[PDB]
């Protein structure tokens, strides 16, 4: 017979499936520890998911331009494990996800945590890949607000429920790969008619997208989704997805607290720890 | 259930939404949007997003700024308006709020209620750190805000209030992670006044609309007592306080069943009793 909700919710069954070894109905640290800084001025500390990757791309993006002051070192956070509960996590991000830094650029550090304030922090210092004003600025903000605000559905429903609920709900899989597919059609009929999302440059909002768009795509997100999800549906996304790919700053910035690239960056001659074709294409995650 | 190898639009999905929510975007039918006389337009309704966009645009009347004077026209989602043909086009999601700015010599639209308050922000210089360490923390709480609610109303409130079946892996997922949101407001705002400083900011208003709601008792039937909301007291002081700011009362009431349908002039709350602007009753 249908579940009845109890009067008061209470904590009584794991849930997460993998993430039942840490997900909880609070919030806080569980552990004393300070977090490790490195010499560099910007400190980031992450996992190559799609939201690390829009973090560690923008450092390298900038670092394409030439700006030194974005040199970075990315700390593995592993969050199956809870690192992201130390207490010198928690200090830099209340919310305990990654991607979450510290900008020591200046002459007091200060942090920056969710992945979309890291990245209007760092276009917004350097001049870069948002427009400092007029209409076209109202449109990448648009656009990025709106790529923090649906990923939620696409990782926390669709991937949940898809690939790692431990129980297949139908109801549930369901709500989450019609809209899944809904916001790529949303991206889809963009970019039928427009290069980017918010104009004919590429700039954060399609940073933020792709990361999540493509890994998705291309067939490394979420086990059989490609297929499921018929991504062949969206031609147009297809496009903008190999456009991006093709980035230096994108391929450098992919491998950064990945398992199919460096545990860490520390300094741009990490690199020469993979193999260097790498660095040329886009390699897929397990 | 064994899930297929390609997913079809086979069956019904949205509940209460089951009418408007669907695999693909675009408009259903070939309508033009009504257009007023002040300087921004907002198409919306009066839901936690819809709020943030017309209490701030209050709160910048508040200040004394014409500029900020504003139509607020009707947009009821539960009958497809949000797909109108001259609504895709100033919000290709198809989500309110969306507005036109028509304040210069050339309109263009904003969606998104962060981008609205990012937007407003800017341009009056307030509730947003212009520079400095205090901008990144004020950016940083208002992406959290933008980045949780889906799990808030997507999914918390969806499955306990929306879902046509109760089901209870769902509901646990995101009655849990909602309790650990409203837990990491708690934790901050014990120790301050507000979400990111000492002073009220877009990051509270944009979070203050959703955990309000919520935290009263006004949003997801019994959600109040299935939630515990009395635990978390730091929250509810913020949110009284908040509660008796004079912008809130007058914005909280835009394309409301509970206040003005539309708005169109200041003089628009007049025709409602004295008693509709009057202080939020506590639970705050
Ligand atoms: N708005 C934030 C989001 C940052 C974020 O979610 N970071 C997580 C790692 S990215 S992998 C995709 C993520 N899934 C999970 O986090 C799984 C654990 C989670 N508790 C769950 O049960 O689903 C996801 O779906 N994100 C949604 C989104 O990006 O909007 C992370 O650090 N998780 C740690 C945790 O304890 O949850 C931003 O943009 O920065
Ligand atoms: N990131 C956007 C979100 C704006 C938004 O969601 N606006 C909707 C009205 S606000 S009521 C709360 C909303 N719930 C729904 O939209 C219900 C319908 C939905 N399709 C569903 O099945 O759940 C919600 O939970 N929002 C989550 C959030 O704020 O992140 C809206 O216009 N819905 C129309 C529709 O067709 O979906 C922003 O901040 O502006």
């Amino acid at each position: 017979s249908e579940y009845v909700p109890p009067k008061v919710w209470k904590w009584d069954k794991a849930n997460g499936g993998a993430f039942a070894s840490v997900n909880r109905p609070v919030a806080g640290p569980t552990s004393e520890r300070e977090l490790p800084v490195g010499k560099h001025p910007f400190q980031v500390y992450s996992l190559g998911t799609p939201n690390g990757q829009k973090a560690t791309i923008m450092l390298e993006e900038l670092l394409q331009l030439g700006f030194s002051e974005a040199e970075y070192d990315a700390w593995l956070i592993k969050i199956f494990e809870g690192d992201q509960f130390t207490s010198g996590f928690v200090d830099i991000n209340p919310n305990s996800k990654i991607p979450a830094m510290v900008d020591r650029s200046g002459p007091e550090p200060f942090r920056v945590f969710e992945s979309g304030a890291i990245l209007m922090h760092l276009a917004e210092k350097f001049g870069v890949f948002l427009p400092t004003s007029g209409p076209a600025r109202a449109e990448c903000l648009s656009w990025l607000f709106w790529q923090v605000g649906s990923a939620p559905f696409i990782g926390g429903g669709f991937g949940h429920f898809y690939n790692y609920a431990p129980i297949k709900i139908e109801y549930a899989i369901d709500r989450y790969a019609m809209e899944t597919k809904r916001l790529f059609d949303v991206a889809n009929r963009r970019l039928a008619e427009s290069r980017y999302l918010a104009g004919d440059e590429y700039t954060i909002a399609d940073l933020a997208t792709y990361t999540w768009f493509g890994n998705i795509y291309r067939g490394e997100a979420y086990g059989e989704a490609a297929t499921f999800l018929s991504m062949h549906e969206y031609e147009h996304v297809g496009r903008w997805v190999g456009e991006i790919d093709a980035r230096p700053g994108v391929l450098r910035g992919r491998l950064v607290n990945s398992s199919k690239g460096l545990a860490e960056r520390h300094d741009a001659s990490d690199f020469d720890a993979l193999p260097p074709e790498s660095l040329q294409a886009i390699v897929k995650g397990f």
